[PDB]
């Protein structure tokens, strides 16, 4: 669609964050930029309000998938641009096995040129002593692959996919994501065949920065529908 039209090039990237974990309440910048032709996201990511009380490697997800490279043959399948520029609603439930459950609403737009991605967390239920408000999560990413099925009725999609965080005694944690996307406006949307993305992610720090705070390399590429090619050769 014209959504499509909006990512041709390099897209200045906002994300603001709202967070509250076990009572402990955060803020979280972002700025970087997008480049979907290659699937590529640059962001550094900086806590406003102090020391964050949760593992950067578990908000990764939280912190645009309209970002995704959808290859020329999937094109027809992108509902994340599809959406744009009036946007879509992300929501998601994460539960970290063994311990509590992150709550996310966000709603991603464009705002002139610059795509913002505004998120709200709830966090509830975690031990104070455990791997997550105990810090005790690598500070690394292990790539992934998440399932996109289309959800009719909400005129948008669902995705339920786990991470595992790798734990610092060895362990590995889960983070059990279901994610709905909604459009906000009324324009029509792509609603895809079922497909996956598939991520990769490398975490870093700057050295210069004085605060709390993340530096993310990020592809994520669109996959999966492969048939109608393969018989080409």
């Amino acid at each position: 669609s014209k959504g499509e039209e909006l990512f041709t090039g390099v897209v200045p990237i906002l994300v603001e964050l709202d967070g509250d974990v076990n009572g402990h309440k955060f803020s979280v910048s972002g700025e970087g930029e997008g480049d979907a032709t290659y699937g590529k996201l640059t962001l550094k990511f900086i806590c406003t309000t102090g020391k964050l009380p949760v593992p950067w490697p578990t908000l990764v997800t939280t912190l645009v998938l309209c970002f995704s490279r959808y290859p020329d043959h999937m094109k027809q399948h992108d509902f994340f641009k599809s959406a744009m520029p009036e946007g879509y609603v992300q929501e998601r439930t994460i539960f970290f096995k063994d311990d509590g459950n992150y709550k996310t609403r966000a709603e991603v737009k464009f705002e002139g040129d610059t795509l913002v991605n505004r998120i709200e967390l709830k966090g509830i239920d975690f031990k104070e002593d455990g791997n997550i408000l105990g810090h005790k999560l690598e500070y690394n990413y292990n790539s992934h692959n998440a399932y996109i099925m289309a959800d009719k009725q909400k005129n948008g999609i669902k995705s339920n996919f786990k991470i595992r965080h790798n734990i610092e005694d060895g362990s590995v944690q889960l983070a059990d994501h279901y994610q709905q996307n909604t459009p906000i406006g009324d324009g029509p949307v792509l609603l895809p065949d079922n497909h996956y993305l598939s991520t990769q992610n490398k975490l870093s720090k700057d050295p210069n920065e004085k605060r709390d705070h993340m530096v993310l390399l990020e592809f994520v590429t669109a996959a999966g529908i492969t048939l109608g090619m393969d018989e080409l050769y």
